[PDB]
């Protein structure tokens, strides 16, 4: 059994899904991102244990909720027979076994969009489903010295602190201030 | 066009993929995780622009490399016609449009594996493809006071710092020390 488009309305959440909390800010970004390029990773479901002809989401609740807000009529699914232990395992694995992109690898990606493909920071924001603010701030990090970038490449400079350092009117000045 | 199993050997990487660096530590965890439950999210590819009957990975290089080390003969793929702008966009989106699990939501998930399903910390480690160390340290956080957990629930307490705080013989003592 491969992956198929299926009517969004015949899908339901597992209450015992490892993820409890869902921030509006993030869900808005995903629904925006889905409105543009659609649902890119198919949603993992098992046949519903409670209701007939329904599917219980094993992995991809945010995708389902985002696609709902985005007003998509169908979603891509993969149906696999799974017991309650399998689902909890998979639920953890999909979210735990994945490496985040370095904020500089992200910034460089935006540079290439601008230079090689002549995309404005607005064009980028609209396509990737993030704010013009986030894009601008992310790219400003490319200005910083090689040494401070090496701190972000290494992780020494906190990834959270990076977005803050970027927002500053005098961003490079906050490099030495990071020590204290 | 859905998703199909395809021989791992007819897949190649895009050199211009947003992600440049690949840490051995993480790739080992993924290959372990894949050795157990296989490749859970199908790998997004376009028909190779250079070589005939080959596919260029748009999203899922780590999965491909992990599955390779894991000695998988086939991998699940989805083939879509995509130009160089599409691929760079999608490459960014799949990695940028996704929310990480709270370290406490992770710990609780492991608790339920132990209590509801009678899994040892070794059983968990083997199935999720992480270290017994990582599992033990992650669960120890559930012991900590509601106040310091609120710091991790909020994010104030660095998620990386959490596993370290947990390992400490006197973990709660690091709460006031989080001033610096
Ligand atoms: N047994 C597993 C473990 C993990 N994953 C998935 O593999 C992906 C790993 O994400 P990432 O670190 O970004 O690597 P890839 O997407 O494989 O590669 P890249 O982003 O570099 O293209 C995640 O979707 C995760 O759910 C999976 O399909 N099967
Ligand atoms: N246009 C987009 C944007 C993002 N994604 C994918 O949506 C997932 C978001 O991951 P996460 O934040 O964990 O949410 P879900 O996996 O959807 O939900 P859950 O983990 O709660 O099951 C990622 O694999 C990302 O590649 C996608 O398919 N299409
Ligand atoms: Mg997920
Ligand atoms: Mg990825």
């Amino acid at each position: 059994g491969g992956s198929r488009e299926a009517p969004i309305e015949i899908l339901q959440r597992n209450p015992d899904q490892p993820r409890r909390t869902f921030r509006e800010e993030d869900l808005e970004d995903l629904s925006n991102s889905i409105r543009e390029k659609g649902v890119l990773q198919p949603i993992l479901v098992r046949p519903s244990p409670d209701t007939a002809g329904e599917y219980q989401i094993v992995a991809g609740e945010r995708r389902w909720r985002a696609a709902q807000r985005a007003g998509l009529k169908t979603v891509p699914i993969m149906v696999r027979e799974l017991d309650d232990l399998a689902v909890l395992e998979i639920g953890i694995i999909e979210n735990v076994q994945r490496a985040d992109l370095n904020v500089l690898e992200e910034a460089l990606s935006y540079k290439v969009l601008m230079e090689k493909f002549e995309r404005t920071q607005e064009n980028i924001a609209q396509t990737i489903g993030k704010s013009r603010s986030h894009v601008a701030n992310t790219m400003r990090l490319l200005a910083l010295p090689d040494e401070v970038q090496s701190y972000l490449v290494s992780g020494e400079l906190t990834a959270g602190h990076a977005r803050a350092i970027a927002a500053a009117a005098d961003p490079v000045a906050l490099a030495k201030q990071i020590i204290e």
